[PDB]
DNA sequence: TGTCCCCCGCGTTTTAACCGCCAAGGGGATTACTCCCTAGTCTCCAGGCACGTGTCAGATATATACATCCTGTGCATGTATTG
């Protein structure tokens, strides 16, 4: 795709080109670590061509990732058969492979690894739409977020990855499930946290970088992960278009690919989602209020097709998720955890989790005080029977022997009696209540959830538009 | 308490003090005298002292402008370790 230059060497960055020759882009980072002897360091390499005169040079520059580093510019006036060799040379020194055949990279022990990188209008929609569009839209804010996911937490400090990348992770991770699974902390489980911390770059200061050893911290960097999949796939969605568009969100909203349209306030509709909203907002999520500001009506494509609708206990559930990933649902739907992704992770297994109470979903939001614009998704899930579960067990997924989702019983939920309908789907309204579901042997969970694993049984239905409020601080 | 060097103990080498004596004459030491300077006298008056007297230099706040002491603080730097 399209190629930058790094913008560091300022010298070059307006007067220069990264190479490239078909496949092969003469650029490439390198990244190594070894908790063992505690070595956590990152290596780029990169061919320059000047755009205005006939002159090539490498481009060298290291250090501990995130922090940067020493640089090195060597200019050749144009002897690029030199260049390219010094190129090769150092990246077979660091790398102990071949430059040129790069596809059948294989990284050795205490040597640098891989990794895989990026590098006459009639505006014709109801203006509520556009302004929704616009919001999801806006590329500035996308760069922004991606920018904070490098300089306010140091998830990506290098820059952005491949999907490629993220499977290849995804298996690292895999690996380490697979160790930790058995308990044993002594030196294979110490080569594969090398072997995670050098596909996804960290940044650990200096304190040695620890070692992954509980179930949370598995479960944190997967969520890392996912987010990191989440900004790939928002970038690809919010790629620009010719054409003659007079409004480019026009095709962006093609790209959506789901059909929104704006609702009254006055409807029942709207009105009785309000109700939702309102009623079901948990006491001990009392930081914040919300406000409905608008709602929208989803007609995604496909989708009616593969509900199950001869499946009975029908609701509608919430799903909420940070203002700019939701582009990506809107045009394709939600989707079940990797495959490759250890199962360990999600306490009760895989698959697509609603919520019934609006703020404990709304809570995946992450609305600001600056930012105080969020979204919450309102889906039709067909649970079918419910696998009841007391108490934390990640292989849930063996236990459904005929069942069509998993419930997990917590101490706080609306019961049956209040519920209402609409358009033949179960409501849920609240108050939350005591269940009398307890646990005489262990935890008890603190709110219900109910996870699906069928993608075809979610039909999106409604789109909210959400003010969070917030209130005093000191 | 520790250091180290400088002063002590001692035998040695060199020098001039000391011892014994002599000799020259400058000046100390003696004598006599004489005159002028001071003692002695007396007189006279103004310098100098006791007593008054007034003011301004200095004594007494008084307020003021530093100058000083004292403590705290933030920081450029020495160390650690890595690319």
């Amino acid at each position: 795709g399209k190629a930058p230059v790094d913008p560091e060497c300022t010298a070059k960055v307006g007067k220069a080109h990264v190479y490239c020759e078909g496949n092969d882009v003469y650029d490439v980072m390198l990244n190594q670590t070894n908790l063992q002897f505690n070595n956590n360091k990152y290596y780029l390499i990169q061919l320059l061509e000047d755009d205005a005169q006939r002159n090539f040079s490498v481009w060298m520059r290291w250090g501990r990732v995130g922090k940067m580093g020493q640089h090195s510019l060597v200019a050749c006036s144009g002897n690029l058969n030199k260049a390219k060799e010094i190129f090769q040379k150092k990246f077979l020194d660091k790398t102990k492979n071949n430059w040129e055949d790069r596809e059948k990279f294989e990284k050795v022990p205490g040597k640098y690894d891989m990794l895989q990188m990026d590098y006459k209008p009639e505006s014709q929609l109801d203006l509520r739409v556009q302004e929704l569009i616009k919001l999801i839209c806006n590329v500035q804010a996308m760069e922004e977020m991606m920018m904070e996911m490098k300089y306010n937490t140091k998830k990506a400090p290098l820059g952005k990855l491949t999907v490629a990348q993220i499977k290849a992770g995804y298996q690292s991770l895999k690996k380490i499930e697979d160790c930790i699974r058995a308990g044993q902390h002594g030196r294979a489980l110490m080569e594969a946290c090398n072997e995670f911390y050098t596909r996804i770059p960290h940044d650990f200061g200096l304190r040695t970088p620890p070692l992954i050893r509980t179930q949370k911290e598995l479960s944190e960097k997967i969520q890392l992960l996912e987010a990191l999949g989440d900004i790939e796939i928002a970038i690809k969605l919010v790629k620009t278009e010719l054409q003659s568009p007079e409004h480019p969100l026009d095709q962006h909203y093609r790209n959506l690919h789901c059909a929104l349209r704006p609702l009254d306030h006055e409807s029942y509709e709207f009105k009785v989602i309000s109700q939702y909203l309102q009623s079901t907002h948990a006491p001990t999520h009392s930081d914040y209020t919300m406000t409905l500001l608008d709602l929208f009506e989803v007609e995604k494509d496909g989708e009616k097709e593969a509900f199950r609708e001869d499946l009975h206990n029908r609701m509608l559930l919430w799903h909420g998720s940070r203002m700019s990933n939701w582009v990506g649902i809107l045009s394709h739907g939600l989707r079940i955890a990797p495959p490759e992704a250890p199962i360990t992770g999600y306490m009760f297994g895989k698959g697509i989790y609603f919520a019934d109470m609006s703020s404990k979903s709304a809570n995946y939001c992450f609305a600001s005080r600056l930012k105080n614009t969020g979204l919450l998704l309102l889906s039709e899930v067909a649970l079918g029977q419910c696998n009841e579960l007391l108490e934390a067990n990640p292989k849930a997924e063996g236990l459904l022997q005929g069942k069509h989702s998993t419930k997990g019983l917590g101490k706080m939920a609306p019961s049956s009696a209040h519920f209402v309908t609409l358009n033949g789907s179960t409501v849920p309204l609240g108050p939350a209540s005591d269940t009398g579901i307890l646990n005489p042997d262990g935890y008890t969970l603190n709110y219900n959830e109910y996870i699906v694993y069928n993608p075809n049984q979610v039909r999106m239905r409604y789109l909210l538009k959400v003010q969070f409020n917030f209130l005093q601080l000191w």
